[PDB]
């Protein structure tokens, strides 16, 4: 019921946060069975993609194992819940593309951040609504992950103010990359998969973790040993190189077969 | 030397007045100057801060504490003077917003850097002045903070040219997060304020140090901890969260009182 | 014969990659002395900054006998021949003097990477920017990419970039900050001269550190640290140089500065 | 039978043994796999305080199915096979109780990894450490190993145990501090569960946040960073239980303290 | 008066702070007197060297909070933890190297006072316990999470901090929490002789000695932090004649005698 | 001939700093070539390990045509600052040998080598302090402290003692120590065992410890090391060798190679 799934492509997994009267907020009965979802779909490996996306009007919108704890521990294991949904889909094998169709606000931010992609339709906006909930703007990465996407300048701003960010200014700034029609929105995502699903598996799922590592690595040449590496094991392990050159001199596209 | 008002009960303004020598570093206009962020960072009638310059800059004599130093050492003693109003700056409780009115060049650009939000008038300019003086261009964060605000490419070409950057490209590029007209400036910045005060008290102090200590941070899931903590703290220990609820049912402004 | 060394100013060195007919693809055997050049210009005083672009409609598209292999088998000669490729970008970073790379036309894979090592990044109106290693059948990620992209354009940029392999024009380039620099075609080079002469016309010890800080501020953890760094520097050539003396002299009689660097 | 039994020797403290003695407890997928639910079940598991893992027989720890892999070719399939030991290293790290290495015997490769992702090292006098990948011919490091043996012994010692595959006995091991205790063989597990009852009488939040700033402060950059971490954790279990005075009026009264975490 | 100010040697202060009756306590009334204090000795270029000790039996264990007119309850206990942090924090800011004289008890606090100073100097009485643990909170706390490990390594961090235990002199010196440990009537003047050796040399040197120790452990990488300490290097060199004094002393058969200018 | 190089054993370089009347003191024209020599182990697939030591008691104490001396003194910082580097990067293990003093920049290029092995006549000091300079360069304050702690590396920096070869062992900022007469047999014994196991395996191994300095995230760097660990064992048949050999009790021969 609250989360569904669906394969709208061949290699696409498509995942709609389904509580549209409360714009899919992120309450533990949605957020439980989302969690269980990636790690699936992360296991599936006819699976080379992954949209994320809400139903209605909003995108998001932002316990068990509690028999003898107390109710700090008990608010500590949420967070901890939260958490790990964000953890979760950054470390998912296959890249997350989130198709971000409207209101995106508080934990709904924060999800959309912890995604590889950002694309926006015209009737996408941002809040950090933590600070128009009374609480602090930061959680789940927020503060880690904004000024990373877009800048401390215009981060600041946003967490500081809770004002509402549209799709135009989310696309001028760069918090989402892509900005379409509310129609072709999940048509969008849809082209952006099935480039990644011709790319070698390998090869994707590498590029994914080194943007990740690439984040939380504070030496250039420490983190260049981690890309070169993983350059030379796809190259020495498969033989697409020779067959994207192959292709590319046969005036063809490449079919990588990811082994020797 | 510094004049400070109270044009709003919540809002501190700050004017850097040696406006004949556009409001330079000097090391009798900078200490007292530390001192008075100090003093309004215990003052709890203050939500928010608001810097600008008097007359048409924005911002550009004993080092005292000598007797018995050699130049090497009184240099560096004078460095540290400049080097701790940055990070007073950063440390205070209350978001400071710098109302960037005209010139912010050399230690100018790295004050307005030290400042959570940065507002642009249409006169607004910006340099690394340290370059043209003679120096390196870098000099109290500028080449750790402006790169972050920026990004490489750019923050690079402003530094090793020495060239200036006016209003529109500030903004455009993310060095200042808003830009309006030089009569809208003040007034702009106190609006800021104004919503800045009307959100949670700990709310907004966590929020203005997580974004700091993310710059801080090499690890995501760090990070995360300190973002959960705070939010948990406030969560659990104020009402907050259930008065922006209620206040949100009955179309009125938020009350925040900061407890249960 | 791979690449040309001008002089087309004074105190601008113009490296050209000359593999026109390859897109300035550079080969292995052009990797150890490519880095010498480097190295020589770094250590010629009379060069204030380096400017490098591609002969021919390309910029450079990075991958195409590797030295000292004697010996080895083919898993270590590939961890020597990536490690080439390596200290070539992390030369360019070690260098003295500034680098302006002159984007002519497609930057791919190492190609990119290439300018990404470099200071300062122009575009001409024909320039194209992408992460070819994932066209190629590899990952996108080389060679320093995966961690100076989102460093240039931000992460949401660089992901959809470096994930779709797509192309980025010209355009797009400036638009993002990717380049902090386009202009037209026959004016590329003209446009990194300037830029390459306020460089000559500042400190040398001074640009010299200004560039260590940029590079030394990315490989940096804390803020209050990297400020040390920079404090020293700026106390450095105030206190060993009469610069700062001269430049508000300079600017008092409305003359350009002269610095001396010295006492 | 089963590759991994747990037990319960003390009310809070479940015991978890590496079960297939016959293989010295290698990290085949069969002892791994369930080996990581298992851990994760203890940490839902709120009777549990603390954890020790210990190996049955002579060895602490020194291939089988590959899960998932339906469609998948062989440099795929090895990522998901190193990402699995990966898994069980910060699964241990992630876990909410400490973990206490009950070491008796060979701890080797994977199994001295193992060792380190654990919060707390108790030797057997019987137990003995070797960096064994670079012994099979590959490298040395892997699972965490390069980063958390010199944050544990210090460099000179790391580099040297990590490059020459020699034994490290329980003697060298405490003495520079890869075991922050050593112990007769026959009391090994009484020195743990002492530990472990230690823990069990301080506060459950308190101890969670504990364990979680020390593996934070190993991926910290800065010092005042870290510290905004800290000082939230510990105001978090002051202003939200009555602990603080609880052990105020325990040490007035001569008493243990016993701590509700709660107010 | 919770905090006394002595010059035993005409360069080094000793700093006690003077609550005995409460082995030390880290109370806002003691704490107050204390940054302040530090802030001036910072500021005094008499000072070389700075020795910090508790008066009585220990060292220092773990009243109205100043600036809380009109903040309500969580605000106030992040006024009162910022308190603590910036003590921490001042130590480390402070020109002079501080040597910990670690006379008795060192808990909770205590123990994160001692390791905000960059030497740490045991009587054989003292001893250390990461004592937040044992009042029912966490045992982090003032950095400890972040400077034990780096003291220590991790496996004897991780069991000192999760099992609250007391951690001897013995211990303390072996496994490197203090580098030194000396009879508890000699703990001064050892303290005293290592500040006098500091006195000795340079001011900027050693100034820069100890903020590149401080920022190292802040540093992300080694190329980085080696501009740093090459640039302070240079610094002195250039600016004095230090360097060809201590090849001159030598030759000479006089003491180095280092006046920080050419 | 300011560094000799010999061949001790059949994969391992000696370097022999040798200026001994100096103490092998850093000499800033025998120095931009000593960089060059290790340059030229480096890429000598003949060697698998190198080891460095000094002549006599002690272990260890250009292109500036138009520069004015400040810069000078930057280049000549630079120059000592890329021996340290290259050190760093050279794809074999370093062995210090250290025979004596090891002072100054004399422990930093200790520092700067993989493994360390005092001689009982060896000793330390940070003698940038002692020269009325910084005790901090070439990478000291950020070496020491992750070998010996905190605690230890300040006291040692900020008062500049002796540290003698008993103290440098106990507190690991040396691994082993040795009799003078044996130093150079142990540091041999050291690198066979090094030469005895995979090349690549023991590059990357190496290189992952460096890096594993410059991290300041352990899930990062364990991608690093698992992409490492891959790479040789689908690469080679390295691991099946091993085994092979202990079931018949031979010692491995690595190929590196399938
Ligand atoms: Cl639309
Ligand atoms: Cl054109
Ligand atoms: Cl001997």
């Amino acid at each position: 019921s609250f989360v569904l799934v669906d394969r709208p492509r061949p290699e696409i997994a498509l995942v709609t946060l389904n509580r549209p009267e409360r714009m899919n907020a992120m309450a533990f009965d949605v957020m439980l069975p989302f969690k269980q979802m990636l790690v699936d779909i992360s296991h599936d490996n006819d699976v080379r993609a992954v949209v994320i996306t809400g139903a209605g009007k909003g995108f998001c919108s932002g316990i068990p194992h509690i028999g003898g704890l107390t109710q700090p521990t008990i608010a500590l294991r949420s967070m901890e819940l939260l958490d790990e949904v964000i953890l979760t889909l950054r470390r998912m094998h296959q890249p997350v593309i989130a198709a971000i169709n409207g209101a995106a606000i508080g934990g709904g931010l924060c999800l959309a951040l912890a995604c590889d992609v950002r694309v926006a339709s015209q009737d996408a906006y941002f809040r950090a609504a933590g600070i128009n909930n009374g609480l602090t703007a930061s959680e789940l990465g927020l503060s880690y992950l904004l000024p990373r996407a877009i800048g401390t300048s215009r981060a600041s701003d946003i967490m500081l103010t809770g004002r509402d960010v549209d799709a135009d200014e989310a696309e001028r700034i760069g918090l989402v990359s892509r900005k379409v029609a509310s129609e072709s929105l999940l048509e969008e995502c849809y082209a952006i998969g099935e480039r990644i699903a011709g790319f070698s598996r390998p090869g994707i799922e590498l590029t994914k973790r080194t943007i990740w590592s690439g984040l939380d690595a504070a030496s250039l040449e420490s983190h260049m040993h981690q890309e070169g590496l993983g350059q030379l094991y796809v190259r020495l392990l498969t033989d697409n190189f020779e067959e994207a050159t192959a292709a590319r001199k046969e005036k063809r596209p490449a079919e990588f077969r990811d082994k020797r």
